[PDB]
């Protein structure tokens, strides 16, 4: 969605340490696999845009959300995410656990 | 811009340690204040949008950018972006300095 969008009511920005850039290659690849289709289809999910860090050693993914529960049980709650946390969690090169941070959209500067 | 639109090359995610959400509050009033209405028209500058954490901790800014390249000439070389850290470094209740991270957009989900 548009960062400014209303319908934005909750965002997780969640940081997962990698070592390296091959690594951050196969961790958005998991991520955005096409079994993962399921994602799109539940409601409240806005959209998860995957980053790679310039440095190599972080992907990011910034993720809209209608609202916390919506990410909380909707997603939160269907077994499939329990999989895909358990799937990025395992894959080799990681360097810790993924630290999500949860946040609220409050306010953007944008071009006229 | 819709936070998969091919034009982002470049994305700083910029968190501001605070010491609660009244200083949140008051530090995304300050930042959609009217102190950086300059950085709207500069090339290459896609958006800002300034979040506060549901913890009340911090205050984060996910900026799209359209390279880095941009970003560095037209707000990093620009001394009107010290003078916008200066104003956002003077407010009361701002715990320590803003830590920024620097990626580039790979992959993304968008709903249907
Ligand atoms: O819970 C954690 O603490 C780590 C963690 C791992 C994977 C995922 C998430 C996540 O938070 C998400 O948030 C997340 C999201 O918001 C939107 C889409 C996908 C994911 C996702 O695949």
């Amino acid at each position: 969605a548009e960062v400014n969008d209303p319908r934005v009511g909750f965002v997780a920005v969640v940081t997962f340490p990698v070592d390296g850039p091959a690594t951050q290659h196969k961790l958005v690849e998991l991520a955005t696999g096409g079994v993962q289709e399921w994602i799109r289809e539940v409601p409240g999910f806005l959209s998860a845009t995957y980053h790679a860090s310039t440095d190599g050693t972080a992907v990011v993914n910034y993720a809209q959300w209608e609202s916390e529960q919506a990410y909380r049980v909707n997603f939160g709650a269907d077994p499939r995410s329990a999989e895909l946390r358990e799937a990025l969690s395992s894959l080799p090169g990681l360097m810790g656990p993924p630290k999500a941070v949860f946040m609220t959209p409050r306010g953007a500067i944008l071009p006229s």
